[PDB]
């Protein structure tokens, strides 16, 4: 049931991430169109990580032709609000630890979340004046 | 952006067969939850089959939330007559195929899925009435 | 632990064969009684089949007395109705996989189970004219 389970993490963990901190869906959109897409329409997956994404992408194709006929019918901006609100969120989550972990690895992506949940859990006096600024190491 | 490309077969082999043909999602549900649930529960995937069963699964769970919103939020039958039109026949016929390719194997599927297309799309014009019975096995 | 748990299948895994196909209990009581007799009298098993299905007969045996003692004791002789639609089902459900199991096999049993979803799920037009008929296959 966990989407997350197969690359061994949780929405336990992932609970600890705010959803302001993922980017917007269409930056993912961008983002995964300029490294991953020809990996996607790849004959071979490659990777778990490749299938999850393009069934990702296309749930969400889906959820915006939804969202368009919706749109056509009547009203469209109540629902597209609550599409952003609930599905939005679960979407961009997903897409984003994908993304990551297409990028660095699953395991690093591990560790990330939980320096940011540790950052986080750190009240303001005791934590870093800045949270981890995710960025690859060179 | 082809959800069967990576499976070998295309969304026009799956067209050759009628629509209708499909069961309903319910039934599909079923014998996923039956057959595969604590494959699909494990920790490891174990195919790309089932990791599209998982994120299939979740995009039909969160598709039938946003139904139930749209029923109790803003055209409630046009709405639930729609999903079952376009996006629910999607979801049907992925589950259905994905479903037969970890049972009976993604080679076995393929050529039943020619096998009925023949059997059905010649014009009798001149094709003989000779025609076999259709049957899917292991 | 399940029901089936040593027997592999599940509930659920039964849950597609619809009531009517279930012959009456009758019937399961005849042919454990032509077949398997002197095996279950035997305090010696041979086999868990044998010992789940002589429990099965002796809660059945049990059910019949409660059934005429509540028609004479305590809708008295409507209950009997209520009794069969409601555990009797049970009951010759898992008499007939018992019964079944001893004779063809329990994994022969399992596709039999599969390939018999399978079919019901067909909606009818393209579902095949018979049923899989399954009698004594040589």
């Amino acid at each position: 049931m966990d989407p997350y389970k197969e690359f061994g993490a949780t929405v336990e963990l992932l609970s600890f991430l705010p959803s302001d901190f993922f980017p917007s869906v269409r930056d993912l959109l961008d983002t995964a169109s300029a490294l991953y897409r020809e990996a996607l329409e790849s004959p071979e997956h490659c990777s778990p990580h490749h299938t999850a994404l393009r069934q990702a992408i296309l749930c969400w194709g889906e959820l915006m032709t939804l969202a368009t006929w919706v749109g056509g019918n009547l009203s469209r901006d109540l629902v597209v609000s609550y599409v952003n609100t609930n599905m939005g969120l679960k979407f961009r989550q997903l897409l984003w630890f994908h993304i990551s972990c297409l990028t660095f690895g699953r395991e690093t992506v591990i560790e990330y979340l939980v320096s940011f949940g540790v950052w986080i859990r750190t009240p303001p006096a005791y934590r870093p004046p800045n949270a981890p600024i995710l960025s690859t190491l060179p």
